[PDB]
């Protein structure tokens, strides 16, 4: 586990780099941050064959840096992205049944084509994939002294298409079970004192995963599918079960609605003018996490994961006297309040208000 406190805003981290990192982009997450993970194609530039020995120097930069630090490295359930080595020409260099396909061409179902790269995505229902797939990251985890997994799109396999057109409209409940097998081998790898996060929480999984593992990412906190006050309340639910078991959750939080690396119009501006943005409205995003905020709970803020997409910004709030909380939140209609040893938090749902008085 992080070394948690409540005496500042805990601090989340996950962006990643097209090139290694500068000494001062180490710096700055060093000093922000305990809990850091690297994205999925951290290094791709500067070693286009062996990008995952670029996030690993990052990682050992960070934690020389900041040897409190924790830092997971990136690997999807679903998805063999085409950036670390060991998902190079994934389908053509191993068995035909180990790539999800079309069941009635035989064709790859591929997530995306990365320039002229195809991107396949793994046959979870066999039995070998898995297994490879927990040698695979607890491998690398262990090789490169990584604090953990992250593990993203635990519950994408489920999307209809996929289950139409590949796995057979049947299989949503053996998929379920093929990601928990994946979670218990790789914690027998990876071991208690390393951590497994999924993604995640989604107002389409819940807790149902929390026993194999560590904790969960809630990717979309007032973003995307989940943007209403109800979607807030069951979050926040679902964040009060997971911590009386003990686990991490992760809020990924955002400026607004549609504040986000794909609305164009915004990411258009100057870096000075979605900067400027996001720290007049950090309060809000912030406020709705101190609500329901737990032990082992982290805020991640930003409008994107690139290392440039607003995570390694100096917000003040992240810097005042926090303080543990005196009881949990209190609720007066779609009004939230709670008291910090050093702050009064209260938001407005249904108006979309916050604020955060600061003693």
């Amino acid at each position: 586990m992080p070394a948690f406190s409540w005496d500042t805003v805990p601090v989340y981290l996950h962006f990643g780099s097209p090139t290694k990192m500068t000494n001062e982009q180490v710096q700055t997450a060093a000093r922000l941050s305990n809990f850091i993970c690297l994205e999925k194609a951290h290094g791709r530039t500067t070693d286009r064959e062996h990008p995952e020995r670029i996030a690993a120097e990052d990682a050992q930069r960070i934690k020389t840096a900041n040897p409190d630090a924790k830092v997971l490295m990136y690997w999807n359930t679903l998805i063999a992205w085409p950036f670390t080595s060991y998902n190079s020409d994934f389908a053509e260099t191993h068995p035909e049944n180990w790539t999800l396909r079309d069941r009635s061409t035989g064709e790859p179902l591929l997530k995306a084509m990365h320039g002229s790269t195809p991107v396949y995505q793994y046959n979870l229902l066999n039995p070998d994939v898995r297994k490879w797939w927990a040698d695979t990251i607890g491998g690398a985890v262990n090789e490169f002294n990584f604090d953990g997994v992250f593990m993203d799109a635990v519950s994408q396999s489920k999307r209809p298409l996929w289950l139409q057109k590949g796995w057979g409209l049947d299989k949503a409940d053996e998929l379920d079970a093929a990601a928990v097998d994946m979670m218990r081998q790789t914690k027998a790898i990876i071991g208690n004192n390393r951590l497994l996060i999924y993604n995640g929480f989604r107002s389409a999984a819940g807790t149902e995963f929390l026993p194999y593992s560590d904790g969960a990412q809630i990717e979309h906190f007032d973003q995307l599918s989940s943007i209403t006050k109800e979607d807030m309340v069951a979050y926040w639910k679902m964040a009060a079960t997971a911590a009386k078991d003990n686990k991490i959750v992760l809020y990924k939080a955002w400026p607004d609605h549609d504040i986000n690396w794909l609305n164009r119009k915004f990411m258009s501006q100057s870096p000075a003018k979605k900067e400027a943005f996001a720290r007049e409205k950090i309060t809000y995003p912030l406020a709705c996490y101190l609500i329901g905020a737990e032990e082992n709970s982290y805020f991640c803020y930003g409008w994107g994961y690139g290392i440039d997409d607003g995570q390694l910004v100096d917000y003040p709030e992240y810097r005042k006297p926090l303080g543990a909380p005196k009881s949990r939140a209190r609720r007066t209609g779609w009004i939230f309040r709670r008291e910090f040893e050093h702050a009064n938090v209260a938001v407005d749902l249904e108006n979309r208000k916050a604020r955060i008085q600061w003693l």
